[PDB]
């Protein structure tokens, strides 16, 4: 299904490439969204893919709110993929411009390893506010199934190449 991947290691490819264009197309069993804590789906990678379901994700996560509560930072749900995907594994990493402890993103990550294969953002990167560049070390130091990576910002994509050790 997925195509035009680099392969970092045994398990972790990326691409430059919209994850929401890559769910539509590829339509994978597993998505992952930046969610935060109260699955407010407002901006970023979360305000993206919800307004490709044309906010039935938003829906469905505040039936999934009201009955559960909130998620903690670094846990997930799995809930519908919709048009997207089989399902949506909502994942919270920090939010450093929270405050939230940076520690927490490897807990994030190893929410993937529930699933066999993923196509995912890197966490905590954007608006989240952490360096992409840690982010993608602590990924391939913690997701040991497949995981595909979509990064929309070319610049940053070439950067996260180049520099990967
Ligand atoms: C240059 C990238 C920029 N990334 C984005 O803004 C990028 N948003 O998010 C992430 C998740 C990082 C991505 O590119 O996958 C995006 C989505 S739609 C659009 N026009 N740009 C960001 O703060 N950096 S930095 O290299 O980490 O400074």
């Amino acid at each position: 299904s997925f195509s035009g991947y680099l392969k970092l290691t045994d398990n972790v490819y990326i691409k430059n490439a919209d994850i929401v264009e890559e769910a539509k197309k590829v339509k994978p069993t597993v998505v992952v969204n930046a969610a935060n804590v109260y699955l407010k789906h407002g901006g970023g990678v979360a305000g993206a893919l919800n307004k490709a379901t044309n906010n039935a994700m938003q829906v469905e996560s505040d039936d999934y709110i009201a009955t559960n509560g909130p998620l903690k930072v670094g846990g997930s749900c799995v809930l519908s993929g919709h048009n997207l995907a089989k399902h949506c594994l909502h994942v919270v990493g920090p939010n450093v411009n929270k405050g939230e402890d940076i520690q927490l993103l490897k807990s994030a990550y190893e929410n993937f390893n529930q699933h066999e294969v993923l196509l995912a953002p890197l966490l905590s990167a954007g608006i989240f506010g952490a360096d992409p560049i840690h982010s993608l070390r602590v990924c391939v130091d913690t997701v040991r199934t497949n995981v595909y990576l979509a990064v929309f910002d070319k610049n940053l994509y070439d950067k996260l190449v180049s520099s990967f050790l």
